[PDB]
């Protein structure tokens, strides 16, 4: 199995959004679809 990335120290719960990410596309996820509302 290779291990180019996937090390750090959370993981607990970011992974849940870029692995959203990763099956998104270019759509929302979770807080990103906030801050992309506002000022940016």
């Amino acid at each position: 199995d290779a291990e180019f990335r996937h090390d750090s120290g959370y993981e607990v719960h970011h992974q849940k959004l870029v692995f959203f990410a990763e099956d998104v596309g270019s759509n929302k996820g979770a807080i990103i679809g906030l801050m992309v509302g506002g000022v940016v």
